[PDB]
């Protein structure tokens, strides 16, 4: 009945040697460390050890060719760096960027496996960069290696190729890469919320709608919940929880519950636009508990308000420990996005009949 929890501050080393002010921060780890100090959350956690991730583990989701034009940074000049950052959509390389990737994989590994094996009950990865937006074959939007899927793989890989591994990810934006790597595997149920503007916001493609179900064996298994209209918050966030994510969760019935967590719908993130609360992160952690066998591992991806990711994810953490739960109408457009997934996937889900 244990918390896992793992942080290394060498993965602050990955930095922006243009833009220091680039939001994607070296602090946004340390910051939420310390937050769970504050709390005295961090001493009643068991202490997960970071590793790197191996080629061979990195290869359960990336092409050689992407690990190894990622792994030739590390001795890159400047205007090199700069030059291979911008083959690809919103990245910022340093010579530390991969070691730094490596490690955010290598924690999740080391967790999942302290999971399964029984060590811990569930766990929280306090890691960067991020991962969701990174594909089989590139690097986009501040991720280099897809660190949730590779996660799901190297879970599958120590106990069996049909493990049924849910992703929740309720980072603000799509994880493009994780559904595509994912979009033909009706082991892995991705199920993603997610600011979508028709297309306009970040990443820009059509693959984030609620029509994008998955493809072959894999329809049904990918799980688009996409806000137009502006401003959401905790209201649209369990509305959605309750109609979509958790009956179609339960009826899936995971074995590894994945949380591709980004705080970046936090109330105040300057990035996001949104207003999900702590406590809203928090009842959110409780429901997916219920998962599993509360086998759960929450894992950061984007974020950049410092002070309302380091609640955010320190009230996840709280959840993950036990402790009791907060006791917190819905935008118009929020309730055509519900309706339209609602419809989309009634033809797989019984639970939405
Ligand atoms: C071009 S942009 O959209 O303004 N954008 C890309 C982006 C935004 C958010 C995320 C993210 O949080 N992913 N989870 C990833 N990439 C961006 C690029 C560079 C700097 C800034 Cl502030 C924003
Ligand atoms: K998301
Ligand atoms: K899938
Ligand atoms: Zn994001």
């Amino acid at each position: 009945p244990i918390t896992g929890l793992v942080y290394d501050q060498r993965m602050m080393l990955h930095h922006n040697m243009w833009d220091s002010h680039h939001p994607e921060l070296p602090q946004r780890i340390s910051r939420i460390f310390s937050r769970h100090e504050e709390l005295r959350l961090l001493s009643r956690c068991h202490r997960i050890p970071a590793r790197l991730a191996t080629e061979e583990e990195l290869a359960l989701c990336h092409s050689s060719k992407h690990i190894s034009i990622i792994k030739s940074s590390e001795h890159m000049k400047p205007r090199d760096l700069n030059r291979l950052g911008d083959e690809y959509n919103s990245i910022f390389i340093s010579n530390e960027s991969y070691t730094c990737a490596l490690l955010a994989a290598g924690s999740c590994f080391n967790s999942a496996q302290a999971i399964l094996t029984g060590q811990v009950r569930n766990a929280v990865a306090i890691v960067r960069p991020p991962g969701h937006h990174a594909e089989k074959d590139t690097a986009c939007g501040f991720c280099f290696f897809n660190t949730a899927a590779l996660t799901a793989r190297y879970a599958q890989s120590i106990t069996r190729e049909s493990l049924r591994v849910l992703i929740v990810d309720w980072d603000v934006h799509h994880g493009n890469g994780t559904q595509h790597i994912f979009e033909e595997d009706d082991s892995v149920l991705y199920i993603s919320l997610h600011r979508y503007e028709d297309g306009a916001f970040f990443p820009n493609s059509e693959d984030a709608n609620y029509d994008k179900v998955g493809l072959g064996k894999g329809r049904g298994y990918n799980v688009n919940i996409p806000w137009n209209g502006g401003k959401m918050g905790d209201p649209e966030y369990m509305a959605a929880f309750h109609h979509l994510v958790m009956p179609i969760a339960r009826e899936f019935a995971p074995e590894l519950v994945l949380v591709s967590a980004g705080f970046d719908a936090a109330r105040g993130d300057p990035l996001g636009g949104f207003q999900v609360t702590p406590e809203g992160y928090a009842h959110l952690t409780h429901q997916l508990m219920s998962l599993a066998a509360g086998r759960v591992l929450i894992i950061l991806e984007g974020g950049y308000n410092l002070t309302s990711i380091s609640e955010s994810m320190s009230m996840c953490t709280s959840m993950l420990l036990g402790d009791s739960p907060p006791s917190l109408p819905l935008k118009t457009s929020a309730t055509v996005s519900i309706n339209n997934v609602l419809r989309a996937h009634a033809p797989f889900w019984s639970s939405l009949r």
